């Protein structure tokens, strides 16, 4: 698998069923996909720790994400993040682990495959359009997912590859993204 080379593993102690239970829920993402992010030098870094506490991102520490100015939160307490690596921390990947997506490590994975494999498709007329239509029938009000297309891209691709119930759900709900979706994957 091409996993073996592009999950990268903590050099250090780890939790090591949990680990393989992260690296077993990447293998929903398409092959092709998964080699093609490994040529353009990405890694998916399963931390043990705070992602900040990885060597690359350590420069985040102490710094107020984007838009949270006056709640206390740091980088230090954000689960996963993705810019040319893919840092997701080990046991974080349900739904209020610090996060609010069906799962942290696809999601972060797909915003580097929109990024550095797709073009940007998440800015694309066609998947604005999509995301216009869309994107506020399970996200309303989040100013996240509702808001910004590489979101709603991430999330969207996440329930599409995630599981055959979140899959169908999809289907019903959100079609065009659906449509979308399985003509990309
Ligand atoms: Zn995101």
């Amino acid at each position: 698998s091409i996993l073996d080379k592009l999950v990268v593993l903590p050099s250090g102690e780890y939790n090591h069923s949990e680990a393989a239970a992260m690296k077993q829920r990447l293998e929903k993402i398409p092959t092709s996909i998964l080699d093609a992010l490994y040529s353009k030098g990405v890694k998916i870094k399963l931390t043990q720790g705070a992602i900040t506490n990885e060597p690359e991102l350590a420069y985040l520490k102490g710094v107020v994400p984007r838009g949270w100015e006056g709640t206390g939160l740091t980088w230090d307490d954000v689960p996963g993040v993705s810019e040319r690596v893919v840092a997701v921390r080990i046991g974080y990947s349900e739904k209020g682990k610090g996060h609010n997506s069906l799962n942290l490590e696809i999601h972060e994975t797909l915003h580097a495959v929109d990024r550095l494999v797709l073009n940007e498709v998440s800015g694309t007329d066609e998947f604005i359009n999509i995301f216009n239509k869309e994107a506020s029938v399970k996200y309303k009000g989040d100013g996240y997912v509702s808001a910004y297309p590489t979101e709603y891209f991430a999330e969207a691709a996440s329930l599409y590859l995630y599981s055959d119930a979140t899959r169908s759900d999809l289907k019903d709900s959100m079609p065009l993204t659906y449509e979308f979706m399985a003509k990309l994957f």
